[PDB]
């Protein structure tokens, strides 16, 4: 059990082989979730499930640089369900973040922000009950 929004420090930033695990439960009438891997004010990797964007469910990924969002990458595979417990795993790989939900691969997101060891915070926000947020090296 954790207060949302939650900030998880990533000491010394991220590195290939680092695995971030987020456990929570989606609220009953959810509208959105967001993970924000941040490099200061920049968002290296924004992972944003939207439950009702024109009555469709979509995952939006993006990067924010100098307060400007870039080109979205969109995924229609949508593994989250209002009311249900989930596990998000984000594995840092050399060329991308690799995301699996509930043990099934979901998407990868190529590194736009190159200075991995400056991506030193993860913000977790939105319509969830947050159970845990942690990391380990595999
Ligand atoms: O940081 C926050 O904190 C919160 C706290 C609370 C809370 F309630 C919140 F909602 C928040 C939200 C954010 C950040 O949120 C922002 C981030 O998610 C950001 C990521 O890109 O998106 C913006 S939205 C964006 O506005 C844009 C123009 O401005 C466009 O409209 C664009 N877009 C692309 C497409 C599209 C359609 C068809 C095909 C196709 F290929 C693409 N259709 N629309 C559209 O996505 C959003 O606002």
């Amino acid at each position: 059990m954790l207060i949302v929004p939650y900030n998880l420090p990533l000491p010394g930033g991220v590195v290939p082989r680092m695995l971030i695990t987020i456990l929570g439960t989606v609220k009953p009438n959810a509208n959105r979730i967001a993970l924000d891997f941040q490099r200061g004010n920049d968002v290296a990797f924004h992972f944003n499930p939207r439950f009702n964007e024109n009555n469709r469910r979509v995952i939006v990924c993006n990067t924010k640089l100098d307060n400007n969002w870039g080109r979205e990458e969109r995924q229609s595979v949508f593994p989250f369900e209002s009311g249900k417990p989930f596990k998000i795993q984000v594995l840092v790989e050399p060329d991308h973040f690799k995301v699996a939900v509930n043990d099934a691969h979901l998407l990868q997101y190529n590194h736009r922000v190159k200075k991995l060891n400056e991506i030193s915070k993860l913000g977790i926000s939105g319509d969830i009950d947050l159970t845990s947020a942690s990391y380990t090296m595999i």
